C-alpha cells in the first residue's frame, strides 16, 4: 500500500497500449509520438464501488497518475512541461477510460438492470 498523494486505497492497470490522440497542430501530433516513453504506460485509479462512474474516476486518474509521474519528478530532476502535461492529461484520460470500462462491466454484473 502507499497514500503517497492520496493513494490510499487507489488501484494500478497492468501495462497498457499508447492510444492515439489527433489534436490536430502539426506540432501536436508528433509531441506525442516522439515523446511517448516520458509517458506512463500504466494507470492509477481508484477501486469501482457504489459509483465510480467516468466523471469522478477519470478525474481521480489524471489527478493522482499525474500527481505520481509529475509531482515525484519535476522535483527529482524532471520538470515535466506545461505542453507535456497537455500531452499527459490525455493520454491518461484514454487509458483511464480503458481501464474505467474494464472494471465497470465487473462491477455492473452485480448491479444488472439487464
Amino acid at each position: 500500500g502507499s497514500v503517497v498523494g492520496g493513494l490510499g486505497g487507489y488501484m494500478l492497470g497492468s501495462a497498457m497500449s499508447r492510444p492515439m490522440i489527433h489534436f490536430g497542430n502539426d506540432w501536436e501530433d508528433r509531441y506525442y509520438r516522439e515523446n511517448m516513453y516520458r509517458y506512463p504506460n500504466q494507470v492509477y485509479y481508484r477501486p469501482v464501488d457504489q459509483a465510480s462512474n467516468q466523471n469522478n474516476f477519470v478525474h481521480d486518474c489524471v489527478n493522482i497518475t499525474i500527481k505520481q509521474h509529475t509531482v515525484t519528478t519535476t522535483t527529482k530532476g524532471e520538470n515535466f512541461t506545461e505542453t507535456d502535461v497537455k500531452m499527459m492529461e490525455r493520454v491518461v484520460e484514454q487509458m483511464c477510460v480503458t481501464q474505467y470500462q474494464k472494471e465497470s462491466q465487473a462491477y455492473y454484473d452485480g448491479r444488472r438492470s439487464s
